[PDB]
């Protein structure tokens, strides 16, 4: 099974029509969390109450 | 001799007739069943009652 997977990986590679890939921005983490959104949660709580 | 050359050409063409179809992800089974959807069934039962 591992050799079949390796053969498939090579075969799928060889058909690729894209040139050399150029990493522009490596990953960095935004220090401000995207969730939870505190203010909208508190406003929703107030209005629901 | 021309027929033999054509025979060789047909042999090499038939051998090198790789298709334009590739298998990227082979099948794996999602362990979480898709049916029945218990919660929607129970809620439908409640509302129908």
């Amino acid at each position: 099974l591992q050799l079949l997977n390796r053969q498939q990986e090579l075969n799928i590679a060889k058909s690729s029509a894209i040139g050399n890939v150029r990493i522009i921005d490596n990953a960095v983490t935004d220090p401000n969390p995207v969730r939870p959104k505190k203010t909208i949660i508190i406003v929703i709580g107030v209005v629901l109450g």
